[PDB]
């Protein structure tokens, strides 16, 4: 059988076939578990959460449990994973809280590694990896194939765009945009992910054009506006710096 | 019922019958746990433990196990816990050690969130909210009302008196003194808490007037005693100053400035 | 007996008579428990884990799990653990990757404080000190009497040799040479660890010609090579030198300068 005797499942919990269950688990009410998902020993969901499949969360990880914020009076609120996550032992991810659309979600092709906090209301797009020790507090967005050193705190409400990469050890206060390389406490922001594109294998005149963007944005002393209207022509000469326009338009908190 | 079978309790140990014990949990020697307290599966109780009332505690915390101090050989020492605390999921609280009265005390109201680890001895009080992997070694005190931000380290024997607040990953050395803003590894001072007596709804004199008694004793460069000596003035025309001179006397290793 | 039901034991594992495995613990495929080992609750063993005497491991810790490394397809890799070790809460420590070895191995005499990690491929001496929430990145090397202060970061690769003390809230991005004090973030070098050899009872003029080797590599403006030379000058007089040495040539990104 897929499910361990000493697991105990909520009757409302749907659980699809393939699907396996380790030894000590627990189910909360009104959860689901997606096809060939894998939870090995020790692991919480709790109520309100809906997880993808082919997942695979290791022990001590407690996935969907209340949040922490003092305002939180126990209403219903959910939780969202995506598919071919790898959640790593003593993770810790909270549903969200009514106060801010009442959801927490998570993408796909994600790695959590060792004790990364996902904190209420929290918003991970896909192929993310946050490495140990990571707390993101709450209402935080991170964007996709973005990288977070270890023992790293984002502070809550901070945007962490597309294809960056924040240094271990890392306080970050402010947003993060796109591309962006960021370490640091504070974290400063000191150049572009140049190597991470050119590891993944991107034109070399995108990535200068990129470079130069980065320039304007940040090492030319600009306003936000006045730094906006330099990219106004730039986009249709190099389309992806559209994502960082949009780090700028969305970020409520500032820039780094 | 409200224990559950699959929970390991020893006998010496006293449940009340409004404490809620959930499963795969173990209570140790010579530990009590009061009414209404909330057990919320795959938690370790250790021995000589006092649990108060209406207390939620969460998977994977440890309370009440045994120091981590090298000197500690096994001796009988306690811990604890008041009432109405929050303890979130892989929280460790340790004993005290017989060398500095053998007891580790935390108080009420309290919000200790994942990870918060609480070593031998330490003293903390009321209504403080302890952030996310937050580290604090031993012999030190918490003061009440006080907030510490996330993956923050407080060294041994370091106080942090009432209404601070720590930085998220500030590294605390040295003592915290009342109402101050403390942020930075390593960590230094960065002016009042005017936002937790904005949120309390103090009295807009009250702020100034605690606003001018830090800068009597950061930003106007004169040491500990003649500063002391200039509160003591300004105790009668506003009482909350009295809790920042305890700072001051309170203080052994010096202060965080 | 020394067994609880409730523990789940594969087959294949190997259990000294001695040995006593508390409840709700796993132990996986081709595991060897040592003589007089103590698993005390919610303890997973993971496959191809060899564990010697007299340890002492506490509740929610994963010894011997699967690596973090994003090329790790599911090969067959390995850990070692030595003698009187006691690992604490939430302790990981994952296996190698047969890209470099594929074992990790850790010593004897050494206490990892709660939610020490300690990464794919890492190698650690014997009796050292991980303090609360210290992670070791993959394939870093610890030596042997060394002190790693709480919430403190390796990174990976980074050479950790004997003698030395990281502080607290530590970031380590390069290697630290023997008896070196680093503390900071980013961290540096803060002179000797006289502290460390004047408990253990050195003699004086041995403390001295060692500070003064490090005067020679670190507070004398040469590079590794004229250093190197002149502390072969210095070796015989006294020999502890050697230790730095070694450091200097096994130092493959650099030193905490």
């Amino acid at each position: 059988m897929t499910i361990h005797p000493t697991a105990i499942i909520d009757k409302s919990a749907m659980i699809a076939d393939s699907a396996i269950i380790g030894p000590y688990c627990i189910v909360g009410k009104n959860s689901q578990i997606g096809a060939h998902t894998v939870l090995r020993s020790h692991v919480i969901i709790g109520e309100n959460t809906k997880i993808g499949v082919h997942n695979d969360i290791y022990q001590f990880a407690s996935i969907g449990e209340n949040p922490q914020d003092l305002k939180y009076a126990g209403e219903q609120t959910y939780l969202e994973i995506g598919d071919h996550n790898r959640i790593r032992e003593a993770c810790t991810i909270h549903r969200g809280t009514v106060q801010d659309r009442g959801i927490t979600r998570i993408g796909n092709q994600n790695l959590l590694m060792v004790n990364v906090h996902i904190a209420h209301d929290c918003v991970v797009g896909d192929d993310n990896v946050l490495a140990n020790n990571v707390g993101v507090a709450g209402h935080a967005h991170i964007g996709n194939h973005v990288i977070i050193g270890g023992q790293s705190g984002v502070h809550q409400f901070c945007r962490i765009d597309d294809y960056s990469m924040v240094g271990g050890a890392s306080l970050i206060v402010k947003d993060v945009a796109a591309y962006v390389m960021a370490s640091g406490n504070p974290a400063k922001a000191h150049g572009l992910n140049k190597e991470g594109m050119r590891r993944k294998g991107w034109s070399k005149d995108t990535i200068k054009a990129l470079d130069e963007a980065y320039r304007l944005v940040f090492r030319s002393g600009l306003l936000r506006d006045e730094a906006l209207d330099e990219l106004t022509k730039l986009v249709e000469k190099e389309p992806k710096i559209q994502l960082l326009i949009d780090s700028i338009n969305n970020s409520k908190r500032g820039l780094v």
